[PDB]
């Protein structure tokens, strides 16, 4: 029993994937708003508001994020040619996301170290179908769940480390949950 709903509210593009659509409810708000609660611990999600296509641009967001236990908060998006994962962290329960990438250093942007982890993925589900593909991540070290992200920075320091970011699919603000509970109310513009 798997659930993913995409388009295009409020002017903004979302995305919402959950395998277990009884415990997790996403609710798309005016503009670039929506809201997620996630219940009981049980199943993975993963869903919010952005762009499509993405672009090198600063990402404002503003609302209350308050995970119990495995979740996430985060630009997320992808390139084709080449293909890459990619995730600037803005906050985390009890998980660190990276876990299992490999260091490659620090970028220092928007009040805060980042630290920089990649990663192959191989034949894993992608936005192609299965592939091997690259991940980037920046991991914020100054938690925070409001602020601005200069996106353009990271994908800049991501290209000294390795392949450079391609053509951009799409980009979002996204709140995660593994097993777990939360709720958050996010604002992208």
């Amino acid at each position: 029993r798997t659930q993913s709903s995409t388009g295009t509210h409020g002017g903004y593009y979302y995305s919402f994937w959950t395998d277990n659509p009884n415990t997790v409810t996403y609710t798309n708000q005016n503009a670039g708003q929506f809201s997620v609660s996630w219940s009981g611990n049980q199943g993975n999600f993963v869903g919010g508001k952005g762009w499509n296509p993405g672009a090198a641009r600063t990402i404002k967001y503003s609302g209350t994020y308050n995970p119990n236990g495995n979740s996430y908060l985060a630009v997320y998006g992808w390139t084709r040619n080449p293909l890459i994962e990619y995730y600037i962290v803005e906050n985390f329960g009890t998980y660190n996301p990276s876990s299992g990438a490999t260091a490659a250093g620090e970028v220092t942007v928007d009040g805060s170290v980042y630290d920089i982890y990649t990663s192959t993925r191989t034949n894993a589900p992608s936005i192609e179908g299965t592939r091997t593909f690259q991940q980037y991540w920046s991991v914020r070290r100054n938690k925070r769940s409001s602020g601005s992200v200069n996106t353009g920075a990271h994908f800049n320091a991501w290209s000294n480390v390795g392949l450079a970011l391609g053509s951009h699919d799409y980009q979002i603000l996204a709140v995660e949950g593994y097993y777990s509970s939360g709720s958050a109310t996010m604002t992208v513009s």
